[PDB]
This record gives structure tokens, C-alpha cells and sequence, in this order.
């Protein structure tokens, strides 16, 4: 499969999440995603085919993971925006107030701004600390997906948000949205990963 930020993958033939970013770990191909999406050794599929397995994850406390891929996968420095692509150019962290977008299999490509940092989410499994917050909308299934600026600086991966009874927060105003992402930089250093760029 071609590995593009925002696309759907399944975990152990059950849950669906979204790809974060193509990465390498030496000769090993991978993608980063959210930790709550899968447990270590869980099998990832795209287009019905096995593409790899969860190599490592921290959740709760943090919310991060990477999936180690078979050599047959094609890593791409891209995030889905409809039928088009945003090129991944680096991982410069944007400040509060910056515009940012996110990509995932449920709500697609959505934009907003970064509204806060160092936010704690209290999930059913426990607290996750240190999250960044934006007001781009999102929904169930977007977890793991890319957060990236329009200039191509990868920000993080989708963790969670204040979804409403329809499964998303797109039906409430931006001023009322809390859409939380795990910062990319600590994921890259914790696992020794390099971002695939173009």
C-alpha cells in the first residue's frame, strides 16, 4: 500500500484509525499514529492487506505509537487533502495562534487554529497530558491522523476531542471545539524515527 497521512487502516480486523505520518527507523519503514489505536504486535491492514504491526505505543499518559511496515509498503511524504496532497516538509512546531489542518478517515481534511498547549484529557482509560489543542473539527475514527500546517510542517497526531452525539464536533462552532493532538516531536525522539519529507 501507499502510506499517506490521513488514510484509513484497521487494527486486528476491528477498529479503524487514521495514518499519521510516514517515517523511517534506519532501514525499517513505518508510520506514526495514536497509541490508543492499538496494542504492541497488533496487525495493521490497509485495503484489506496486512501492511505491518504495532511496534511500540504509550497510552494513556501519552497517546502515541508507531507501526512497523513490511518492506513492500511505499512511504510517501504526503497527507491527504481530498483527492490532493499536502507535502510534508518538516516538523517545525507551530505556536499557539497558528493556523493548522488535520486529516483523517471520518471527517477528511479540516482546518482551524492552535488554541492551547499542555492540555490534559481525561479519557476512560486514564489521563493523557501534554496535548496540544486546536479548533479544527474531527470525529470518531480520525484518531491517529495527521495534524499539519498548510506550509507542510507536521505538528502531531489526532488523540481525541469533544465529540457530540453525532460522533464529531463539526456541528458546533469553532469557539466551542476542543480537538486534541499529541505533539510529533516527542514521538520521533522516543522511537528514533525520521520523518519522510518531500
Amino acid at each position: 500500500a501507499n502510506i499517506v497521512g490521513g488514510i484509513e487502516y484497521s487494527i486486528n480486523n476491528a477498529s479503524l484509525c487514521s495514518v499519521g505520518f510516514s517515517v523511517t527507523r534506519g532501514a525499517t519503514k513505518g508510520f506514526v499514529t495514536a497509541g490508543h489505536c492499538g496494542t504492541v504486535n497488533a496487525t495493521a491492514r490497509i485495503g484489506g492487506a496486512v501492511v505491518g504491526t504495532f511496534a511500540a505505543r504509550v497510552f494513556p499518559g501519552n497517546d502515541r505509537a508507531w507501526v512497523s511496515l513490511t518492506s513492500a509498503q511505499t512511504l510517501l511524504p504526503r497527507v491527504a487533502n481530498g483527492s490532493s496532497f499536502v507535502t510534508v516538509r518538516g516538523s517545525t512546531e507551530a505556536a499557539v495562534g497558528a493556523a493548522v489542518c488535520r486529516s483523517g478517515r471520518t471527517t477528511g481534511y479540516q482546518c482551524g487554529t492552535i488554541t492551547a498547549k499542555n492540555v490534559t484529557a481525561n479519557y476512560a482509560e486514564g489521563a493523557v497530558r501534554g496535548l496540544a489543542q486546536g479548533n479544527a473539527c474531527m470525529g470518531r475514527g480520525d484518531s491517529g491522523g495527521s495534524w499539519i500546517t498548510s506550509a507542510g510542517q507536521a505538528q502531531g497526531v489526532m488523540s481525541g476531542g469533544n465529540v457530540q452525539s453525532n460522533g464529531n464536533n463539526c456541528g458546533i462552532p469553532a469557539s466551542q471545539r476542543s480537538s486534541l493532538f499529541e505533539r510529533l516531536q516527542p514521538i520521533l525522539s522516543q522511537y528514533g524515527l525520521s520523518l519522510v519529507t518531500g
